[PDB]
């Protein structure tokens, strides 16, 4: 007859509220009616956790539903007040005589809505069969479609969030006033700072190498200053193919593409007289980095001068017994011939340093548009969208994605409104600019590849396995088995067969959704439409995950560090690539890279984009439990230990290097792709 009512109210700003609530118990034998939480003082206060004693008319039986209801207080002759938002943590009912039953929300709640929550114990559409569980899951879903829906933002793109502004999302998909308070300083006091320097407003080449490293008096970084150290090293040009800002291009290549004519005596310097190319190609000691994907591509104008791209392809040479990693060629055109000269190391200093300035220009425009935004923002996306729309509140995948999704419909929301759009940063100081941003992720659309996508696959089809000094795939490698050994082991608790995993309805939906909104149901994606075994099930959510934190990690955090000093990464190029050998200075290689006010508006904008804003969420911590079973909260503890054994690993390991890779420390890599 009588039960225990304990809700915990969150932590957050505004999480606390002045309103009444009640809740209706619903089970087998019926429902009650709607029954007040009203204690004596006030309840409901941010951070609280409070117990009421409520007392049933009559037995309901097996507890099924709660329905939270919320109103504001009710003055006579005046009418209700004004709503105050609630976010409610969880419920907690207890029974006589006993055996506790938890009821998972984290969700805000405001004006007449009603929360309708089930029972913790995470549940597939076939696990209970009660038709009030299953109109509880339809309708919700009905409710989630309706909330979150699709638009198409550009033609070959993958579709969005049907949302126009940061305001007009819902509260459970924006950022926390903390966090967004925390974002917006830091903003402004940047910009300050390069603002009052008259950065921004100068239209104009940099007076000289020595000038660019005002940089440092913004904002600095021991990564940063390395760079600086050794950007004109070959060794370093090389390295950061593996552990830089973009480590996913290198393939190691038995045969050297027509297109690009190197010959044995353009490489016998390097290679020495022991070999030849075709020897070394042979042994798989010789690697590729091709950004074909940029030829012709759409340039953006930047100050009223045309800027220019290349879509250059470099050739590096894996020395022996763990040397170093050199670059043989550069040939900075798709089509070769006189006036696309293959470069040499051999070349002077200043052929030679412009050609792989032109590389890592090209660098910039692949990585930022491919690999930072389609890649690890608007895929991310997909996946989060169609999760809230597909996967109900009780369903397994849901509790296990769920944090995997935070802030990320409203990253990707800030920049469609401040980033991409003209006036802004792109349009603005970027060589290839917003057309040539969206033809880049129009092309990539269309040659797009699940392999890629999954880290194991992706590292075996380049034939970058055994590569030494490989950081990115050494620790993204760790991260993955630690997931995967994750997931596998939830779906394992949930989905006793492959059957199980083709009769849910939700998830076949899921991934068709994904399919359909996020690949254009492109058969040559090599994309699952649909999930058919546990095996393939288990590799699906993997990549999810692992893209929505790893992949991010690994790609956002060596921005700043990677372009802080300029050279070493030049968003756009002033100048069209040389088209003979013997032209290049010193003042013609500054007059080919970017004016000042681009320059320091791309670095202001990555150096915010590296940090995660407000406080952190480390990869497996989920301090909201949606798991309120015990299978599921082992499973966790394993994956927290095993990252920390993975980060343990890392610091060791990084203890002695003069460059270490930091990228992918578990305590560094956040949950979901928030910024
Ligand atoms: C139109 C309104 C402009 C307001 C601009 C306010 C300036 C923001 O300053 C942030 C950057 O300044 C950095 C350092 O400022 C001095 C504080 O002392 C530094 C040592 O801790
Ligand atoms: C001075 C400009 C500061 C930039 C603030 C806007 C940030 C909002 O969007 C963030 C999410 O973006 C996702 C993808 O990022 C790729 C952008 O690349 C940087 C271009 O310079
Ligand atoms: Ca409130
Ligand atoms: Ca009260
Ligand atoms: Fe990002």
């Amino acid at each position: 007859a009588e039960f225990r009512v304990r809700v915990s109210t969150g932590e957050a700003f505004g999480a606390g509220t002045w309103d009444k609530v009640s809740v209706s118990i619903v089970g087998t034998r019926g429902e009650s009616p709607p029954l007040p939480l009203d204690n004596l003082g006030k309840e409901f206060t941010a951070g609280a956790e409070e117990d009421f004693q409520v007392t049933l008319p009559e037995d309901v039986g097996r507890v099924l539903l709660l329905r939270v209801h919320k109103a504001p207080p009710v003055l006579p002759l005046l009418g209700p007040l004004a709503p105050d938002a609630w976010f409610c943590r969880w419920f907690q009912l207890t029974p006589p005589r006993g055996g506790h039953l938890l009821f998972p929300c984290y969700q805000w709640l405001e004006g007449a809505g009603t929360l309708v929550l089930q029972e913790g114990t995470a549940k597939v559409s076939w696990a209970d069969h009660h038709p009030v569980l299953q109109q509880q899951r339809q309708e919700e879903l009905q409710a989630r479609q309706e909330m979150y829906q699709w638009k198409a933002y550009n033609p070959g793109w993958p579709h969005c969030l049907d949302e126009k502004t940061v305001e007009d999302l819902e509260l459970n998909i924006k950022y926390s006033t903390a966090k967004n308070a925390n974002f917006y300083l830091q903003a402004g006091s940047a910009f300050a700072e390069m603002k009052i320097k008259g950065l921004l407003d100068r239209k104009g080449l940099w007076r000289s190498l020595n000038e660019m490293k005002r940089i440092f008096n913004f904002r600095r970084t021991p990564a940063a200053e390395h760079a600086f150290e050794h950007w004109q090293e070959d060794a370093f040009f090389a390295s950061q193919f593996l552990n830089g800002l973009n480590p996913v291009l290198i393939r190691r290549c038995h045969y050297l593409p027509k297109n690009f004519p190197v010959t044995d005596a353009m490489v016998a310097s390097v290679l020495g007289p022991g070999t030849s190319l075709q020897a070394e190609l042979e042994k798989g000691s010789l690697f590729l980095v091709d950004h074909g994907i940029l030829s012709g591509i759409q340039t953006n104008v930047i100050n009223g001068k045309p800027q220019f791209s290349a879509a250059p392809m470099t050739l590096l040479y894996q020395s022996p017994g763990c040397g170093p990693l050199l670059p043989l060629a550069i040939q900075l055109s798709q089509t070769p011939g006189p006036n696309s000269p293959i470069f040499l190391p051999t070349d002077d200093k200043w052929d030679w340093l412009l050609a792989k300035t032109w590389v890592r220009n090209a660098e910039f425009s692949f990585h930022e548009a491919l690999t930072h935004l389609l890649h690890s923002h608007l895929l991310p996306e997909v996946f989060t969208l169609a999760t809230l729309r597909q996967l109900p509140h009780c369903h397994p995948l849901f509790k296990l994605l769920i944090p995997h999704t935070r802030y990320t419909l409203h990253i990707n929301t800030l920049a469609r409104e401040l980033l991409i759009v003209p006036g802004q940063v792109v349009d603005r100081s970027t060589g290839i600019g917003i057309e040539g941003f969206s033809e880049l992720i129009q092309r990539n659309m269309k040659q797009l590849n699940y392999s890629l996508l999954c880290l194991p696959e992706d590292i075996r089809t380049r034939g970058v396995e055994d590569i030494p000094g490989y950081y990115y795939r050494d620790d993204g490698m760790q991260i993955w088995g630690a997931v995967e050994r994750f997931v596998s082991e939830i779906i394992g608790i949930y989905y006793p067969s492959d059957e199980s995993v083709q009769d849910d309805r939700e998830l076949q939906a899921w991934v068709r959704e994904i399919f359909s909104k996020g690949f254009l149901n492109q058969e040559s994606s090599g994309i699952p439409s649909s999930l058919e075994t546990r095996e393939a099930l288990v590799q699906y959510v993997t990549m999810v995950i692992f893209t929505c934190s790893a992949k991010h990690a690994a790609v956002s955090a060596g921005q700043f560090d990677s372009c802080a000093w300029m050279p070493n990464l030049p968003p756009s190029m002033q100048l069209p690539p040389p088209t003979s050998k013997g032209l290049a200075t010193c003042e013609g290689f500054i007059a080919t890279l970017p004016p000042v006010n681009a320059t320091c508006d791309v670095i202001l904008a990555l150096w915010l984009l590296s940090k995660e804003p407000g406080d952190q969420r480390p990869l497996g911590t989920y301090p909201d439990e949606h798991f309120t079973e015990e299978a599921p909260r082992r499973s966790i503890a394993t994956f927290q230990s095993r990252l920390a054994q993975i980060s343990r690993g890392i610091q060791e390991r990084n203890q002695g290097l003069v460059l270490p890779y930091t990228y992918l420390d578990p305590p560094l890599i956040e949950n979901s792709v928030s910024i």
